[PDB]
């Protein structure tokens, strides 16, 4: 699995869906990032960042065409260099829900509402990608 990779979502996303990403972050690694993009905007952008000024941090945010919104900023951060790792991004009605290693990490409300229309991930940075799978119900 060569990344950049483009996961489709060819359903667009629903609620109680669940996508599952497993890979190991390469070492040095400078950053991660999952796009769940919907046509021009990136509704979900989740990054990883391993050195923002010696502090490790996941930005959060969406993007509406050329405009990144809102930042949201959390310190927890499990991923290591070397180390595989295990994301999983549930879809909740009013949120996304996001666990790393089997542990949850944060939730993300919803700004880009029309989940159907989302049509894709891109599994991106610093990462050897092993698989990744997802349930549409
Ligand atoms: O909000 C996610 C995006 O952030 C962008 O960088 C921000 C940066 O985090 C902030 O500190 C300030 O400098 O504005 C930057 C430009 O928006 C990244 O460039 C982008 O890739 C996203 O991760």
């Amino acid at each position: 699995l060569i990344v950049p990779y483009n996961l489709p979502l060819p359903g667009g996303v629903v609620p109680k869906m669940l996508i599952t990403i497993l890979g190991t972050v390469k070492p040095n690694a400078n950053r991660i990032a999952l796009d769940f993009q919907r046509g021009n905007d990136v509704a979900f952008h989740f990054n990883p960042r391993f050195n923002e000024n010696n502090r490790r941090v996941i930005v959060c945010n969406t993007k509406l065409d050329n405009n990144w919104g809102r930042e949201e900023r959390q310190s927890v951060f499990p991923f290591e260099s070397g180390k595989p790792f295990k994301i999983q991004v549930l879809v909740e009605p009013d949120h996304f829900k996001v666990a790393v290693n089997d542990a949850h990490l944060l939730q993300y409300n919803h700004r880009v509402k029309k989940l159907n229309e989302i049509s894709k991930l891109g599994i991106s940075g610093d990462i050897d990608l092993t698989s990744t799978s997802y349930t549409m119900i």
